[PDB]
C-alpha cells in the first residue's frame, strides 16, 4: 500500500508574492509580523532570496501535518518508507508528519526531485534553489542523506510538457514501489496537489486525463489532502484512506 | 498602565461544518463519532444531552490552536493578564480556556463568566436563549472557571430579539462594571467574547457616540477569529496597538 499527500499551507499564499517584503528588512534580518509566520526561518546557503521561489510553510501548515501524523499514529498505521518532493514546503510538511507519528528520530526521509510539480508553473527560465539534503538534515530535519535520487535535479526539464510530467511521475512511482517491495508494506509520499492525480493515474491503471481536466482536478485538492492505494498482485486500486480529512476555514474578516 | 483587552472567540464548529454539523458527528443512539480531524477528540456531555449544542456550538481543533497561540504570544511579550472574564457561549469559555493554557495560567486564573458579554441577541435563532452551561458545570470539565463570580447581568435579565440600543447599552454598563470591580485588584483585563463585543464594549468607553446599527454591523463583520483590540486609560480610555501580533491563516481549500 501507497499514500500520497499534499503539503501544508504556504507562506507565499497567505501573505502574497510580496511576502518577503513583510518578513525581511534592509539588511535581510527576518522579522515576523503575523503569528502564522514561524519564529525562525532557517538560514540558506544562497541567502533569503532562495525563498522567493521556494517558500516555507506557515505555522498552521505545520500543525496541519502534525495532526495528520498523530492521526496516522492513532489509526495504528505503521509507515515504513517516506519520500518527498525537494520543495522546502514538502520537506517541512513531511518532517512534522513524522513528529506526529513520533518518528522524527527513527524514520529518515528520501528526498526525490522526481516528485516535484509540473514545471510549467515555475516562473522564469529557472528552477527553485532547493536545499540539498546535506543542508536540510543540517537544520535538524529527519532526512536520509544517503538516499541516492532516482531522477536527479539535473535530469529534470525547465518548463516541461504535460505528458512529460505524467510519465516522469508514473515513472518515478513505479521505481519507488519496486525500491521497497518487501522492506515494509506501507510507503508514503509527501508532495504536491499535482502529485496525487499524476502518480496514481497509472498506478491504478487509468488513462491520463487531458491537460485541461488535470488542472481541473488538481486545484480541487486541499492542503494535506491525502489518498491511499493498495495492491504482488500487480493490480493497484484506491482504498478509502486510513484517516479522516482535515477541513477548516480561514481566520476570517 | 490600566488596560482592557477585548478579543473574539475562535473557529466555530457550526461554521466549518454548517448548520447541520450535529448530523455529521452524532449517530442514531447519540454517540459522538468525529468525522474530521478538525473535530475534537471528544465533546463534553451537557445537561440537555447533545441537542443542546445546536444553539451554543463549540470551537474546533484549529480554534483551540488559534487561542493557545494568542496565549503563547501574550506570555512571550511579558504581557501579564490579571483578570479574565468571558461570554457564556461555550465557544468563548473554551477560547478563554486555551488562552490561559498558552499563558501557562490555567491553575491560577479563574474565568469570570458574565452573561452580559453575550452577542447582540437579535442574532439568536427562534425566540429562546441558548442553553448555556453553568459555571459549575464548566469547572467540572477542567475549564478554569471562577464559580463564585457573581454576574452583573444574570441570564434571567437578558432580553430576546433585543434592540441595537439595548445591546450597546448593556455592553457599555457591563464594561464599566468589570473595570471598576478590577480598579484596585489588578492591572490588565482580558475580555473573551464575540465580534460584536470589540466595538460594543469599547465605543463609548473612549468618549464616542455609538455607530448606527448598519455601520456597527459592517465593522463587526471585519473581525476575525481571535481578533484582538486594546484600550488604555488616559476616566476615558483610548484604543492602542495590541501588545501582540495579528494572526492570519486561510482555508484548507
Ligand atoms: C450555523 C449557525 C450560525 C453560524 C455562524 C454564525 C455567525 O457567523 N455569527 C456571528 C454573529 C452573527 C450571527 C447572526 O445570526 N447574524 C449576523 C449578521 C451579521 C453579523 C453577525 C451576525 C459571529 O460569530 O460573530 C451565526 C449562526
Amino acid at each position: 500500500c501507497l499514500f500520497v499527500c499534499r503539503h501544508g499551507e504556504r507562506m507565499d499564499v497567505v501573505f502574497g508574492k510580496y511576502w518577503l517584503s513583510q518578513c525581511f528588512d534592509a539588511k535581510g534580518r527576518y522579522i515576523r509580523t503575523n503569528l502564522n509566520m514561524p519564529h525562525s526561518l532557517p538560514q540558506r546557503s544562497g541567502g533569503f532570496r532562495d525563498y522567493e521561489k521556494d517558500a516555507p510553510i506557515t505555522v498552521f501548515g505545520c500543525m496541519q501535518a502534525r495532526l495528520v501524523g498523530e492521526a496516522l499514529l492513532e489509526s495504528n498505521t505503521i509507515i515504513d518508507h517516506v519520500y518527498c518532493s525537494p520543495s522546502l514546503r514538502c520537506v517541512q510538511t513531511a518532517h512534522n508528519i513524522l513528529k506526529g507519528l513520533q518518528q522524527e528520530n527513527h524514520l529518515k526521509i528520501r528526498v526525490e526531485p522526481g516528485l516535484f510539480e509540473w514545471t510549467k508553473w515555475v516562473a522564469g527560465s529557472t528552477l527553485p534553489a532547493w536545499i540539498p539534503p546535506s543542508e536540510l538534515a543540517a537544520a535538524n530535519l529527519s532526512v536520509d542523506t544517503t538516499y541516492r535520487p532516482h531522477i536527479p535535479i539535473s535530469k529534470l526539464v525547465v518548463s516541461e510538457s504535460y505528458d512529460t510530467y505524467i510519465s516522469r511521475s508514473f515513472q518515478v512511482t513505479k521505481e519507488i514501489i519496486s525500491e521497497c517491495k518487501s522492506k515494509g508494506n506501507n510507503i508514503l509520499i509527501v508532495a504536491h496537489a499535482s502529485s496525487l492525480e499524476a502518480c496514481t493515474c497509472q498506478l491504478q491503471g487509468l488513462s491520463p486525463q487531458n491537460s485541461k481536466d488535470f488542472v481541473q482536478m488538481v486545484r480541487k485538492i486541499p492542503y494535506l489532502g491525502f489518498c491511499s492505494c493498495e495492491e504482488e498482485t500487480g493490480i493497484w486500486q484506491l482504498t478509502d484512506p486510513p484517516i479522516l480529512p482535515l477541513t477548516h476555514g480561514p481566520t476570517g474578516g
